[PDB]
């Protein structure tokens, strides 16, 4: 509780390095449903406050991504296309990491979140909570998956690597989608965070 | 940091009196956001907890509507509202509209009744959001007019949020907020709308929105 805020302010610290407003909030509801509903996350937050690993409300969150050395596109991230993401030769995937800063800040890079009742929805949750786990477990594997897998199953939430690629694609796809009215910009967002730059935090680009 | 979590669990409470989840999703985050970044919103709840009022904890939330009287369309039920209906006539023949009410049952447990929420990203977003912290300022602060009205805007200013000339951008935001809802389930039309008579008949749906 002393958490709850710690981690709102967390994910309001991080509009810059994300895509949007709605994965803004994506974040903050699924990981603040899990702080309250979830016993597992709850002993796994709890452990990182107690053992001096990561504190749940230090990290901070990215929409990371980077090119596919498979691709028979290049360039940029930034200079990509609706019709790109449709045309395993796919342009980019999202860094899904547990990562610390130069200055040993601990963040989460992960993947856009896709629209609210999606069928890639309650999957990208538990990718995001498994990430979290990393961090405020001390862990830099089965035990972490696991640990995710049941919290996901705590919260009623509904090959792998292919499985995990199509969830990972149409994300992208939705979000950009999502901003069809605004499509150059959405990457120019999106290049400029995988840049390990600073955006706009009110997303005043769109 | 007490508040916090009492609120979480009684949006999660909320749920079967409540449309769908992005409105689930929509009342937790502005609910939060303005308790974290707000303190006009803070002050106001800290009021109600220190002087007996209602404890925002205690608050659940729901989308009852009624039956625009005076609408030319006659339908027997709002489970019976078709959405081609919704769509096809504007304001000031609406079928529906919300009810915006600071509220008890009968067991005196408060609950602010509202619109469904608009899309993410909306034109009607901010207004919504603002519109829901009025009605929570009427519990918190302890009253039953501009005072309230006052304090609404602050926080919604503090907080970075946009916004008889009322009344008409007011019932045009409702309105479309309840078109983007019902053209956000379209595969699932007719439950959308049965949905919506139960709740509004003060009857609880699924949690879980099952009939999604």
């Amino acid at each position: 509780s002393n958490v709850y805020e710690s981690v709102i302010r967390a994910v309001h610290d991080s509009r810059s390095r994300l895509i949007d407003q709605h994965t803004v909030d994506m974040i903050g509801n699924t990981v603040l449903d899990a702080l309250s509903r979830s016993q597992t996350f709850r002993d796994a937050v709890s452990y990182g406050i107690h053992n001096e690993k990561v504190h749940i409300g230090c990290i901070k969150y990215r929409n990371e991504y980077e090119l596919n050395e498979e691709s028979s596109v290049i360039d940029d991230i930034q200079s990509l296309t609706c019709n790109e993401l449709y045309e395993g030769q796919e342009p980019i995937f999202p860094i899904c990491e547990a990562g610390e800063n130069d200055n040993e800040e601990p963040y989460v890079s992960f993947s856009v979140a896709p629209d609210t009742d999606s069928y890639e929805m309650p999957s990208w949750q538990e990718g995001l909570i498994h990430e979290i786990i990393h961090h405020v477990t001390g862990s830099s594997l089965g035990p972490t998956e696991i640990l995710a897998r049941r919290v996901a199953q705590e919260l009623g939430w509904s090959e792998r690597e292919a499985h995990l690629r199509l969830r990972n694609l149409n994300a992208l796809r939705q979000a950009a989608m999502r901003h069809e009215e605004n499509e150059r910009a959405f990457f120019e967002r999106l290049g400029t965070i995988s840049d390990r730059y600073e955006a706009s935090p009110d997303f005043t680009e769109y």
